[PDB]
Parts: structure tokens; sequence; C-alpha cells
């Protein structure tokens, strides 16, 4: 059993390089269809990079992210892709799609006995 296409046509990813802007981040999930590319405090920034390594893909269809998490690898239940810059080269990166469902994956501060 499996969530699917389920949710919404956001998805955020995590670990994206520090010299990367919109139209890169684009060209780097296009091949799962047409998108547009945002993040946090983009109004007020100097500069055309996502802050902190971390951005939202929109795509135009729901099929898109679907497309997406056929292509991504996978731990514990987080999801995971590929991407590079002029500064970066093969750099793995977390993929999330936006749901607002509760779910059992979780792995924080790893396993203990008590």
């Amino acid at each position: 059993g499996s969530s699917g296409s389920s949710g919404s046509r956001k998805v955020f990813v995590g670990g994206l390089p520090p010299d990367i802007d919109e139209d890169e981040i684009t060209a780097s999930f296009r091949r799962f269809g047409p998108l547009v590319v945002d993040w946090p405090h983009k109004a007020e920034s100097k500069s055309y990079f996502p802050p902190k390594g971390y951005a939202f893909l929109l795509f135009q269809e729901e099929s898109s992210v679907q497309a997406l998490i056929d292509a991504c690898l996978e731990e514990d239940g987080k999801l995971y892709l590929c991407v590079s810059s002029p500064t970066i080269k093969d750099k793995p990166v977390q993929i999330r799609p936006w749901n607002l469902s509760d779910s059992d994956f979780v792995m924080d501060s790893g396993p203990s006995s008590g």
C-alpha cells in the first residue's frame, strides 16, 4: 500500500547547492513535466539562489510528482534524487512531496533501547 500521487503538486527539496538558480532547479526537475520553483525570503533577497540549500517545486500536473517519486531512491521513508552546479557535483537531495496526513516514517537521533 502506497500514497501514490495523493497530496498536492508542491514538492519540497533539501540539500540544493549554494550556487544554483531558479532555471537550473527547473531544468533539474523538467524531466517530469513543466513546473515553477520558489523559496522563503525570495521577495527580499539580493541573490537568485535558494537560502540554506532548500526550495519548493510546483508542477503543472500531479502525474509529474508521481513521475518524480518513480525516479527517487529511498531510505527510512525519505526519498532522494540528485543535482549539481558550477561548485557542487553528483549531490544527493532529499525529496518531500506535500501531503498533510500522519505516517510512522521518522528516524531522528537514531534508535535507542531506553
